[PDB]
């Protein structure tokens, strides 16, 4: 299946190669680069995981109360012949009647962006109608994958959601 | 299927994000600095070994620098780096050629797919699903121009790494 491939793709990919640095990077954030008066960033990489495959590349347009804080100190790795590949991640604030409720790590799952696009390509052999279905195994691929790795597991936080306050479903997740 | 998944993906997510501004990136180094070819070479081992050193996997495969990195705000990752690696390719101690060069990464994931139990992915099916994660990005790219002509896809069964570069880069 596709999203099943795209699923094990984002983990042995990219998720098994950042999460076991991410505490470290969001603890040297917090001791060196975060404001000296300014609540820490929470540990752990929020993953977003739009049901309807929309990934915008800016997020304080997707939600006005996600507002950009700072870039996470980069990671660097030789990955493939690629010498010192770059994986940078963003920190926001996630405001909730204009203050500061939350501060997390926070991105889209890309692969989400693929099933939209093949489902748009007639090459794809992917009808528009299997996107939601794709989207959901795509979700609970992750899921099974995650739960065979503690130290990926612990690291991120994934919030499926179909669509509204983009924030609040972020910060529901963060509150627990 | 897998490997069709995964050849779409490499393309949307990654070869299409990349290869309309690598001109512009290798022009920039030549002008620096002989030149450094066009043109991403994309290896596509098709035994899905993806090493992290191109030097291990043939001596004759030398590391000079990364290419200027390219940023963009993509997926809500602010200014998301995108670094590539110059090689020189040797031939009996004379450089032979230099190139932009890295493996197809969604690779490694059936080697992965096919090591865990939990994938459903058998290591008996793996060689064709690398070769169909070929054929796709082949058929993917002839309907992109502006990709096609900014890269090479360099598909081999093992043997000298360096010398499968060179057919490719002496073909231009
Ligand atoms: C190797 O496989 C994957 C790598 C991978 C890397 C990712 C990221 O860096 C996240 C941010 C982003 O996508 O820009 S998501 C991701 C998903 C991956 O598997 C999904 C199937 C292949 O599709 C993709 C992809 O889909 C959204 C994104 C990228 S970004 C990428 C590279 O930057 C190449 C070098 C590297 O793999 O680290 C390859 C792929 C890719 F093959």
């Amino acid at each position: 299946s596709v999203a099943h491939g795209l699923a094990w793709s984002y983990y042995i990919g990219y998720l098994r190669l950042i999460l076991p640095e991410l505490q470290a990077r969001i603890r040297t954030y917090n001791q060196h680069y975060n404001n000296l008066l300014r609540g820490a960033v929470s540990q752990r990489l929020y993953i977003l995981l739009p049901l309807d495959c929309g990934v915008p590349d800016n997020l304080s347009m997707a939600d006005p109360n996600i507002r950009f804080l700072d870039k996470l100190p980069q990671q660097t790795a030789d990955r493939a012949g690629i010498k010192d590949r770059v994986y940078s991640n963003s920190i926001y604030e996630l405001l909730e009647n204009g203050q500061r409720a939350g501060t997390c790590v926070l991105e889209y799952a890309t692969p989400l962006q693929t099933l939209f696009a093949m489902s748009q390509y007639s090459q794809a052999g992917f009808s528009r109608e299997d996107r939601l279905e794709q989207a959901k195994l795509f979700c609970q691929t992750l899921e099974d994958i995650l739960a065979d790795a503690p130290e990926s597991q612990n690291n991120c936080r994934l919030i499926a959601y179909q669509e509204f306050s983009l924030s609040q479903e972020v910060l529901r997740h963060l509150r627990q």
